[PDB]
DNA sequence: ATTATTACC
Protein backbone atom coordinates (compact mmCIF):
# COMPACT_ATOMS: atom_id res chain seq x y z
CA UNK A 1 0.00 0.00 0.00
CA UNK A 2 2.69 2.43 -1.28
CA UNK A 3 2.70 4.55 -3.99
CA UNK A 4 4.04 7.15 -5.76
CA UNK A 5 1.31 9.77 -7.19
CA UNK A 6 -0.72 11.92 -4.63
CA UNK A 7 -2.88 14.94 -4.47
CA UNK A 8 -2.85 16.81 -0.89
CA UNK A 9 -4.57 19.67 0.47
CA UNK A 10 -3.31 21.43 3.39
CA UNK A 11 -5.86 23.50 4.98
CA UNK A 12 -5.03 26.88 6.92
CA UNK A 13 -1.32 25.56 6.14
CA UNK A 14 0.61 26.73 9.73
CA UNK A 15 4.57 28.00 8.78
CA UNK A 16 5.70 24.61 10.05
CA UNK A 17 3.18 23.05 6.79
CA UNK A 18 4.97 25.16 4.49
CA UNK A 19 8.67 24.24 6.26
CA UNK A 20 7.77 21.04 5.49
CA UNK A 21 6.66 21.63 2.11
CA UNK A 22 9.83 23.52 1.25
CA UNK A 23 12.02 20.69 2.13
CA UNK A 24 9.88 17.65 0.52
CA UNK A 25 9.07 19.13 -2.64
CA UNK A 26 12.19 18.85 -4.18
CA UNK A 27 13.98 16.85 -7.68
CA UNK A 28 15.31 15.14 -4.69
CA UNK A 29 12.58 12.89 -3.67
CA UNK A 30 10.16 13.92 -6.79
CA UNK A 31 10.09 13.14 -10.52
CA UNK A 32 7.63 16.07 -10.38
CA UNK A 33 5.95 18.00 -8.23
CA UNK A 34 3.17 21.36 -8.26
CA UNK A 35 2.05 23.24 -5.24
CA UNK A 36 -0.11 26.37 -5.35
CA UNK A 37 -1.33 28.53 -2.47
CA UNK A 38 -4.04 30.49 -2.36
CA UNK A 39 -5.20 32.89 0.41
CA UNK A 40 -7.93 35.25 -0.78
CA UNK A 41 -10.75 36.69 1.01
CA UNK A 42 -13.99 34.71 1.27
CA UNK A 43 -12.50 30.82 1.47
CA UNK A 44 -9.90 29.30 3.41
CA UNK A 45 -6.49 29.80 2.70
CA UNK A 46 -4.40 26.59 1.29
CA UNK A 47 -1.97 25.08 0.16
CA UNK A 48 -2.74 22.36 -2.65
CA UNK A 49 -0.58 20.14 -4.98
CA UNK A 50 0.29 16.78 -6.65
CA UNK A 51 3.10 15.23 -6.32
CA UNK A 52 4.80 12.39 -8.46
CA UNK A 53 7.40 11.05 -6.25
CA UNK A 54 10.35 9.16 -7.45
CA UNK A 55 10.27 6.24 -4.43
CA UNK A 56 6.90 4.60 -3.31
CA UNK A 57 5.25 5.99 0.13
CA UNK A 58 2.83 4.43 2.42
CA UNK A 59 0.23 7.34 3.34
CA UNK A 60 1.17 7.71 6.93
CA UNK A 61 4.85 8.18 6.10
CA UNK A 62 4.04 10.91 3.21
CA UNK A 63 1.70 12.77 5.73
CA UNK A 64 4.27 12.96 8.37
CA UNK A 65 6.45 13.82 5.20
CA UNK A 66 3.76 16.94 4.66
CA UNK A 67 3.73 18.37 8.03
CA UNK A 68 1.32 15.78 9.39
CA UNK A 69 -2.18 18.22 9.00
CA UNK A 70 -2.65 17.48 5.15
CA UNK A 71 -5.59 15.52 3.39
CA UNK A 72 -4.29 12.97 0.76
CA UNK A 73 -5.69 11.23 -2.14
CA UNK A 74 -4.30 8.51 -4.57
CA UNK A 75 -4.44 10.98 -7.88
CA UNK A 76 -6.69 10.49 -10.24
CA UNK A 77 -6.14 12.63 -12.96
CA UNK A 78 -2.66 12.74 -15.09
CA UNK A 79 0.45 14.96 -14.13
CA UNK A 80 -0.56 17.24 -16.89
CA UNK A 81 -4.17 17.40 -15.60
CA UNK A 82 -2.38 18.28 -11.94
CA UNK A 83 -0.13 20.71 -13.30
CA UNK A 84 -2.97 22.99 -15.29
CA UNK A 85 -5.20 22.67 -12.21
CA UNK A 86 -2.07 23.95 -9.79
CA UNK A 87 -0.94 26.41 -12.24
CA UNK A 88 -4.03 28.38 -11.96
CA UNK A 89 -3.66 29.41 -8.18
CA UNK A 90 -2.45 33.17 -8.19
CA UNK A 91 1.33 31.44 -6.52
CA UNK A 92 2.84 28.30 -7.64
CA UNK A 93 6.15 26.15 -7.07
CA UNK A 94 6.46 23.78 -9.76
CA UNK A 95 9.42 21.14 -9.76
CA UNK A 96 10.54 19.20 -13.02
CA UNK A 97 8.41 18.25 -15.25
CA UNK A 98 4.90 16.44 -15.96
CA UNK A 99 5.57 12.75 -16.39
CA UNK A 100 3.46 11.17 -19.48
C1' DA B 1 -4.02 10.97 7.34
C1' DT B 2 -6.15 14.62 7.57
C1' DT B 3 -8.31 19.48 7.41
C1' DA B 4 -11.70 20.84 5.45
C1' DT B 5 -16.24 21.54 1.89
C1' DT B 6 -11.00 22.34 -0.36
C1' DA B 7 -9.27 18.48 -3.23
C1' DC B 8 -6.50 16.33 -9.77
C1' DC B 9 -10.02 12.35 -13.06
Amino acid sequence: YSYKRWVFTINNPTFEDYVHVLEFCTLDNCKFAIVGEEKGANGTPHLQGFLNLRSNARAAALEESLGGRAWLSRARGSDEDNEEFCAKESTYLRVGEPVS
